């Protein structure tokens, strides 16, 4: 339980952060020119939020492979001096952050 009690700490404030404006929702395809061709697996804080709702997080590590997968998807597509690469890892530092300092 506690593993989980973590785990909505730090979703709930990766949501809430000013940084988090690029991964609060999937990134629609039809928008973003070759995105489906090269990101494989997407993954965003909002398919994070749903599949912790249901509860389907065995453990906390699935929950960081996620979050990781989100930055790392994150850096493959974006440029780092990008306005999403330059969010993206604002928020990949305050995740590793947040998740050393309960783990
Ligand atoms: C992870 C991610 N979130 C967004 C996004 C959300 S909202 C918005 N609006 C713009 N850029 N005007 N872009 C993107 C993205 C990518 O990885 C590739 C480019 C676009
Ligand atoms: C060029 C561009 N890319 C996006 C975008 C990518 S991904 C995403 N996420 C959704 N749709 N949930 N929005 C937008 C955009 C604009 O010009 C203004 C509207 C938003
Ligand atoms: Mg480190």
């Amino acid at each position: 339980h506690s593993d989980l009690t973590f785990c909505e700490i730090i979703l709930m404030e990766m949501e809430s952060h000013d940084a988090a404006w690029p991964f609060l929702e999937p990134v629609n395809p039809r928008l973003v020119s070759g995105y489906r061709r090269i990101i494989k697996n997407p993954m965003d804080f909002s398919t994070m939020r749903h599949r912790l709702s249901r509860g389907g997080y065995t453990s906390s590590e699935e929950f960081a492979a996620d979050a990781l997968l989100v930055f790392d998807n994150c850096q493959t597509f974006n440029e780092d001096d990008s306005e999403v690469g330059k969010a993206g890892h604002i928020m990949r530092r305050f995740f590793e952050s947040r998740w050393e300092e309960f783990y």
